């Protein structure tokens, strides 16, 4: 059914079975130096495998990526004790620089490295602090990335499809099921994921550091790049200074792949205002053209779906929210009015 998700599911798992540090018995040692608080035995452990001579010249994007997640796991913990990762080992941000530079990413774990890109076994699962919790998480992201990286093609590709086409319902239909695993993580994290546990003893490790005279943030879900395939369907011409932000606050976080497809798409017309364009001037007594609009508003269905439940998972977590979250729900809404109106 989903046969686009095994590419970009193989494409992760190569760097979760990566090892180029030979770190796996040392990170899992992680969680109990977290949990001691112990700062000089986290820097210790890390000291044990953190490069000290420039990066091995055959290494590729797989293994620069790796190295980047096994060293990260120790920036966010580091932080989570009230330090500078940077200030408390010497010699760590010229390799962090380095990592940036070998996989075009920012100089510290990003979701990427935290989920997809570390390994799902017991004794290798990279982890803070060894919560089921944290696991749960994790696996709540593993649910819908690739299914999401295969979407935001399917949203590049639909772009280019006449809404005259009955190919473009069908495109429609397939682009929403991808979308439903957002859906399906958002349930997961819901059964799964203690919103007390989450506040008091995750949400701590995922603090901004500072790195080459900026800010970098936490490795959070809020980095999927949902915001990418979105700024496609219905937001690259949005003048909401808010929301603009958000994409831009976010988009360093995302794969090189998917900072192309965002620029591509800025200021230029987004998919439903082509598409509705389409509709008003050949008109809905066209079949395809009623249909394609049919399974464009089950598209925002679906993002709707995620989008409400997701905020009062965030809610119920803060009550033990950023008010973006209210205002994306609001501009989507809106998007999906726009959608039935033309119906
Ligand atoms: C208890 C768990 C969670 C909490 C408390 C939470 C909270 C938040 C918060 C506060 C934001 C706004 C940015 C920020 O301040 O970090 C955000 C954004 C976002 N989060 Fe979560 N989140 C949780 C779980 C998840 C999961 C499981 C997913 C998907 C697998 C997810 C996906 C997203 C996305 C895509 C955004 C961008 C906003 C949007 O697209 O609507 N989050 N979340
Ligand atoms: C959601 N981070």
């Amino acid at each position: 059914t989903l046969d686009r998700v095994g590419v970009f599911a193989a494409t992760h798992a190569a760097v979760a079975a990566s090892d180029p540090l030979q770190a796996r018995a040392l990170v899992l040692q992680l969680p109990g130096l977290n949990r001691n608080k112990d700062v000089p035995g986290i820097v210790g452990l890390l000291r044990e495998f953190l490069p000290v001579r420039g990066l091995p010249s055959g290494w590729g994007f797989v293994e620069a990526a790796a190295a980047m997640r096994d060293i990260g796991f120790f920036l966010g913990s580091l932080k989570r004790h009230g330090h500078e990762p940077a200030e408390v080992v010497p010699g760590l941000e010229p390799v962090l620089l380095d990592l940036a530079r070998a996989t075009n990413l920012p100089p510290r774990e990003t979701l990427l490295h935290v989920t997809v890109w570390n390994p799902t076994a017991a004794d290798a699962q990279r982890s803070y602090t060894g919560l089921p919790d944290e696991a749960h998480l994790l696996e709540s992201v593993r649910i819908s990335m690739a299914a999401l990286e295969a979407a935001i093609a399917l949203t590049v590709e639909l772009f280019d499809v006449s809404l005259r086409s009955p190919e473009f319902a069908q495109r429609s239909d397939e682009l929403e099921a991808y979308l439903q695993k957002m859906v399906e993580s958002i349930v997961y994290a819901y059964r799964f994921i203690s919103p007390q546990v989450f506040y008091d003893e995750l949400r701590p490790f995922y603090e901004p550091i500072r790195v080459g005279g900026q800010s970098y943030l936490g490795p959070g879900a809020v980095e999927m790049p949902l915001f990418v395939l979105e700024h496609v369907l219905w937001g690259s011409q949005s003048d909401d200074q808010t929301y603009r932000e958000f994409k831009e606050t976010y988009l360093p976080y995302v794969l090189p792949a998917y900072r192309a497809v965002y620029a591509r798409f800025s200021g230029e017309p987004a998919l439903i205002d082509r598409a509705l364009d389409e509709a008003r001037a050949v008109g809905t007594r066209d079949e395809h053209v009623r249909a394609g609009l049919t399974a464009l508003e089950r598209v925002f269905k679906v993002l709707l779906r995620f989008r409400a439940p997701h905020l009062k998972l965030a809610e119920r977590a803060y009550e033990v929210a950023p008010s973006m979250l209210g205002e994306l729900l609001t501009l989507t809404y809106a998007a999906r009015s726009r959608v039935r109106a033309a119906l």
